[PDB]
């Protein structure tokens, strides 16, 4: 009935190369923050508000058109979204999709442009629902996909197309279940990759186009397993000792870059080594006093950066330099928890 | 008259591996790919996709990751020849249709659906769509007018648009866009002025503004770009001199950062790139050396390193790639290619 502490923001590239990320407010409203500019250090926007009444953690995804769409569970425990009316412009109102869900949703785009939206449902199985065209409404009906699931669903598209959905089950395995086709309404059945989870699953899909899972075990390090061809191996830790959900991104030349909190409540990080086909390091430190998971993400330049809620409830920032990374810097804000599974 | 030409379609694949697809002396698509998704990868050998071609041929990534080459085959219609799957064999050739006069020009719409554009016998730009995400059928055949005397260059906008780049007979740089993404509604043909002496080279860059590079009249290399993400007002041109004498290419580094390279008046190649960062300034051009006899073609690797291909004296393909601190000694990848541009 537990997994480790979720992110506090979601975070999206803008249509423009920006960071822009999204949380909820004291009053329980989606705030926003972005950058100024292109480029790591750019001064912020600071908060402002998209309003609504969430009660999930609110996760932004990108429309093949540019447009940020904003997906979270609403206080009747429908599924709400709120969407830009033109590229990186402005917004709609909230509008319900329906429904009644019990996770934070998870969002990916079919090859066709259309998003599919996946969450948990009222009777713990996942349950999905799409756009009909490209980027754009109505809506389709709500459909199950079954299973029992105990964390937040995860989804990532193969490199061939078909969506893949990941979720802890009452066992505590890893789950996954996947499109059999593009675009498809048709799904294989349920399949466990074993394991004791303790966080939702993160995936990532390498620069060789397999998908990869990363989550906290049994033994709080970090663990993964990955396809051994494009679109599985064994699960192998790589140690640490974490207290929040990890984070993962993609350097300049795609070394993966793993980051969670320590028990000493900073943040840490892991890294490949040589490639994207390389041993990863030992654990550092990267400082900070920290009160979520951490959210990373390569920024326009090329460098990652890293966000965190801090111990006064802001968001804080720490992000790659020359050959070091930049002291804590805060963003102001004050940010709650509001996920949907903790 | 356009500068020379590129010599090799260039595509990431979808398992992170560069292959590139050349004409041989029997006319046939021929191709090569890296074994392994890194920075100087051992590489397949040139092998053969069959065919007699009639264009430059030009690879394009569907949605579902399945490679498909476009083509003017000999009775001057639209060919094409796809992947089956993305890690397994490829189709037979087949017939779009319709009678082109250029090299074909592909993108995808935001709804997974390819488009291809050519120059038709009437020199206006054609185009032909597939009616579903990655997959036929396609589309019948329609015209955007205009009169035009390049090879047409498309890329999306940061909004989901297609526009569609080509010199006129004027030899200005003109332009046409969707007014929305994946429609059939497009504007006016609208000119960007300016002298062009090679095919245009389009990119969008790291802030979602389209940017267009060409030889200019002075042979020089210049640009010219929109000001505000996926809109009007353009810049004026402004150069990056140079003198060079085939088509530039252009590629991203892992950071963004414009990268040209050209042919140079002594038949090296040669190099600009963004300093700093991708809103910085362009460095003095440089030589990287060699002897080629093509445009070079430049494309980011899976280790986010820039590899630049380009036809040798030998008339084989040549590579050569960067390293730390400096640039990898030009190797050979054999194979006889010819210029097939359908324009030249
Ligand atoms: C995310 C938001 O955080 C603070 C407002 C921000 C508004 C902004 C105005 O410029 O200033 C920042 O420092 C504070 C709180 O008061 C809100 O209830 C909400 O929790
Ligand atoms: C995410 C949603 O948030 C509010 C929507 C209202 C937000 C308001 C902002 O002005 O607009 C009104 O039309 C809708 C709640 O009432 C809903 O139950 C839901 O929790
Ligand atoms: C995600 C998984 O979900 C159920 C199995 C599914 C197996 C499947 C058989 O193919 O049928 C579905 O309805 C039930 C549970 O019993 C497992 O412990 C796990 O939580
Ligand atoms: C993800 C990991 O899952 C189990 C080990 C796995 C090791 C693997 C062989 O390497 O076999 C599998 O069946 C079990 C737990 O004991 C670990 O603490 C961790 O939670
Ligand atoms: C994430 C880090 O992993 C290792 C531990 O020794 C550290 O204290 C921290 O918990
Ligand atoms: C994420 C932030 O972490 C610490 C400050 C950092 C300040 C930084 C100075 O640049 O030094 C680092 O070691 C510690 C806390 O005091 C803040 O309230 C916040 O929770
Ligand atoms: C691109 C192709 O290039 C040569 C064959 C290549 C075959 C390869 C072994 O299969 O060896 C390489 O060195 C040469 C020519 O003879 C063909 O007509 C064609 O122009
Ligand atoms: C690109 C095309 O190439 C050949 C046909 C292909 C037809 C196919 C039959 O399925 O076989 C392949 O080997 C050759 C030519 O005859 C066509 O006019 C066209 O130029
Ligand atoms: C690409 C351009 O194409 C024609 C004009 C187009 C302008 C437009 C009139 O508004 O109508 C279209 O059919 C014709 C030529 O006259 C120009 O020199 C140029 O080559
Ligand atoms: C792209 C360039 O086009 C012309 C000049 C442009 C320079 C620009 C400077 O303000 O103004 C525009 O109207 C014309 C030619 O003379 C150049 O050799 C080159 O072909
Ligand atoms: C692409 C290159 O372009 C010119 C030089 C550039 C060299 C640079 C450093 O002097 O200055 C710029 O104005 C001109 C020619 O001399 C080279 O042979 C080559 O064709
Ligand atoms: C692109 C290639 O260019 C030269 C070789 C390069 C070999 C290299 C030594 O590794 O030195 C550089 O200066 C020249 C020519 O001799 C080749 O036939 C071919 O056209
Ligand atoms: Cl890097």
């Amino acid at each position: 009935s537990t997994i480790a502490l979720s992110e506090i923001v979601s975070v999206v590239n803008t249509s423009d190369g920006r960071l822009e990320v999204f949380g909820v407010g004291t009053d329980k409203a989606v705030w926003h923050n972005r950058q100024m500019a292109p480029h790591t250090g750019s001064p912020w926007s600071g908060w402002s508000s998209l309003k609504g009444q969430v009660t999930s953690k609110p996760v932004v995804y990108i429309n093949t058109d540019g447009r940020l769409e904003v997906f979270a569970r609403g206080t009747d425990n429908a599924l709400w979204h709120i969407w830009q009316t033109a590229t990186n412009a402005g917004w709609s109102n909230w509008q319900s999709l329906g429904g009644v869900i019990t996770s934070n949703p998870a969002i990916y785009a079919n090859t066709d442009g259309r998003l599919e939206v996946f969450a948990r449902g009222a009777d713990n199985a996942l349950w999905h629902i799409s756009q009909t065209t490209a980027h754009s409404g109505p809506w389709s009906s709500w459909a199950s996909l079954n299973g029992v699931i105990t964390s937040n669903p995860t989804v990532h598209i193969n490199s061939d197309g078909r969506l893949e959905v990941f979720a802890r089950g009452t066992d505590n395995a890893l789950w996954h279940i996947w499109q059999t086709a593009p675009d498809s309404n048709l799904w294989s059945s349920w399949e466990s990759l074993n394991g004791i989870i303790t966080s939702d699953p993160v995936v990532i899909d390498t620069a060789d186009g397999r998908l990869e899972v990363f989550a906290r075990g049994a033994d709080n390090a970090l663990w993964h397993i990955w396809q051994t061809i494009s679109h599985w191996s064994g699960w192998q830790s790589l140690n640490g000792v974490i207290t929040s959900a990890p984070a993962v991104a993609k350097n300049c030349d795609n070394r993966l870059e793993a980051f969670a909190r320590g028990t000493d409540n900073a943040l840490w990080h892991t890294w490949q080594t040589v490639s994207h086909s390389g041993p990863w390091s030992s654990w550092q430190s990267l400082n900070g006093v920290i009160t979520s998971a951490p959210t990373a993400v390569r920024d326009a330049d090329g460098r990652l950066e890293v966000f965190a809620r801090g111990t006064d409830n802001a968001l804080w920032l720490t992000w790659q330099t020359a050959s070091s990374w930049s002291p804590w810097i805060s963003l102001g804000g004050v940010l709650i928890d509001a996920s949907a599974i903790k």
